[PDB]
């Protein structure tokens, strides 16, 4: 029987699914391609109903899955992926594999000129920065503005506040647009709401700011893989636990970057991503 490989229908699914994929193959695992079948719900469907077999799914997700949205659990690693990992085991009998370092959460991203010359790095330091009367104009979208659990969050522990006239409040929630402000400095942007591994970080020039007292909560990738085929294939595990450890936040920007903004196929950047780190040849 060949293994169901599959993710979900953004660009980075593309990417993740595509390294799995190949990894399989490159080690004598035959594989059907389902990559990019559907947004979260159809892929969750599909995989506890045994249409699909493996693919890429984020520790902060399970906290929907499993009706915990609410908990604090979520905004730590660890505690997060053990508990993903624990509910679809003993609800599913999926099995979550090792993940990535990467968290790719909502987080703001700083021109790296700017972020250089002020030696900001974390959200506390930018915190710091902002207070001091750092010059600063974020590019958000209004939900980020507003809502609880994004920048008035953010402001609240990081200690800083935005006034208007260091905000471009866009209306959606698209991050290609806040990107691009800051990118090209619209209306003195030098900050831009952002996905944590979003691929127009990379050739935009900017850097992501650490989210060093975990107000976000954390969306590590992992692939996960119903336990029949795990059990079939017990190898699995370990010929992706280097791979997937290898993708921390920059190098899944870069790869993402190849195929959004580059126009490469993500099959291509998946092999080349695993031939250039000797897991494939
Ligand atoms: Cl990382």
């Amino acid at each position: 029987a060949q293994v169901v490989v599959s993710s979900k229908i953004d660009t980075e699914g593309g990417v993740l699914g595509n390294i799995i994929l190949a990894v399989l193959n490159q080690n004598k695992i035959e594989t059907t391609d389902r990559i990019q079948l559907g947004a979260t719900p159809v892929v969750r469907k599909a995989i506890t109903a045994g249409e699909i077999d493996i693919y890429p799914e984020y520790t902060g997700n399970a906290a929907f899955f499993f009706s915990k949205a609410d908990d604090p659990l979520w905004k730590d690693a660890a505690k997060g992926y053990e508990e993903a990992k624990t509910l679809d085991y003993d609800a599913n009998k999926i099995v979550w594999l090792a993940p990535s370092p990467a968290n790719n959460t909502w987080a703001i991203a700083l021109r790296k000129d700017v972020a250089d010359k002020n030696n900001l790095k974390t959200l506390s330091d930018f915190g710091k920065y902002v207070a001091g009367g750092g010059t600063v104009v974020l590019a958000a979208s209004s939900e980020f503005v507003n809502s609880a659990a994004a920048l008035p969050a953010f402001q609240t522990t990081y200690g800083f506040t935005m006034k208007p006239d260091q905000l471009i409040t866009l209306s959606g929630g698209d991050t290609a647009a806040t990107i691009a402000a800051a990118a090209n400095q619209t209306n003195n942007a030098n900050a831009a709401m952002v996905y944590g591994t979003d691929g127009g970080i990379a050739p935009s020039g900017l850097v992501v700011l650490e989210d060093d007292k975990h107000v976000q909560p954390v969306y590590q990738p992992a692939p996960i893989i119903r336990e029949e085929v795990l059990k079939k294939h017990p190898n699995i595990e370990e010929l992706l636990k280097p791979v997937f450890e290898k993708l921390d936040l920059a190098t899944l920007q870069d790869l993402n970057a190849r195929v959004q903004v580059g126009g490469e196929q993500a099959k291509t950047v998946a092999m080349d991503f695993l031939t250039k780190n000797g897991f494939a040849k």
